[PDB]
């Protein structure tokens, strides 16, 4: 119970996920997909104490914090890829150890399609000029709008609705602070939003390249974390 103008943008800015590592050698097909798994598998669970911060999220019920993250940590992920990765053209700074060139995509099949539209997608940002604050801001936007918005038992609903609102006040509220006209503080929040679904588009890609393995997606898998440890 709080949610407030920069408390916010701080207290988003606080609850970052840790830099994190992985073992490697070197590499190939599933050397590239050996980590990969091991990479996004240590990061979903500082996603989720990442969630557990953004004021009000565990106010929510439980099968609805566990019904947006099981929609977004793909994106989520890529937004931070992305993010780590916008001041290099032709990379992608997957960790402090995984980078990958461009080209290094090939080497694996369908990798290379989603290499393009990351760095696509990063090569926008990069243009927008996108700063630290709208990235705390259009993250956790991502995080709350992902959702299969009721079937009734509505105060979650409510409570998300108040904590998507809050995000998307502190965000025009950035803009605001820029000190741009009202003609360009609505295009940045335009322009901003319309990326969003980029993002949308390149996590439905890559999340078809995962399940092209021989599964079919972290649910109870890291469902006991909201239960009770909550590490
Ligand atoms: O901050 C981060 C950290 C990591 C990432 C990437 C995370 N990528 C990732 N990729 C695959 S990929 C087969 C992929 C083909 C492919 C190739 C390229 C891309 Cl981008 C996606 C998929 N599989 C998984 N997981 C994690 C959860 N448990 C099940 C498997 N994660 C993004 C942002």
């Amino acid at each position: 119970d709080a949610l407030s103008p920069e408390q916010l943008v701080l207290t988003l800015l606080e609850a970052e996920p840790p830099h994190v590592l992985i073992s490697r050698p070197s590499f190939t097909e599933a050397s590239m997909m050996m980590s990969l798994t091991k990479l996004a598998d240590k990061e979903l669970v500082h996603m989720i104490s990442w969630a557990k911060k953004i004021p009000g999220f565990v106010e929510l019920s439980l099968f609805d914090q566990v019904r947006l993250l099981e929609s977004c940590w793909m994106e989520v992920l890529m937004m931070g890829l992305m993010w780590r990765s916008i001041d290099h053209p032709g990379k992608l700074i997957f960790a402090p150890d995984l980078v990958l060139d461009r080209d290094e995509g090939k080497c694996v099949e369908g990798i290379l399609e989603i290499f393009d539209m990351l760095l696509a997608t990063t090569s926008r940002f990069r243009e927008l000029k996108l700063q630290h604050k709208e990235y705390l801001c259009v993250k956790a936007m991502i995080l709350l709008n992902s959702s299969m918005y009721a079937t009734q038992d509505a105060d979650s609903s409510r409570k998300l609705a108040h904590l998507l609102n809050a995000v998307t006040d502190a965000l025009v509220w950035v803009i605001a602070k820029s000190g741009i006209s009202s003609q360009q503080q609505s295009m940045r929040l335009a322009n901003l939003l319309m990326l969003l679904s980029h993002v949308r588009h390149a996590s439905n890609k890559g999340m078809e390249h995962l399940l092209n393995m021989k599964c079919k997606p972290v649910y109870d898998l890291l469902l006991e974390m909201l239960n009770a440890h909550v590490l």
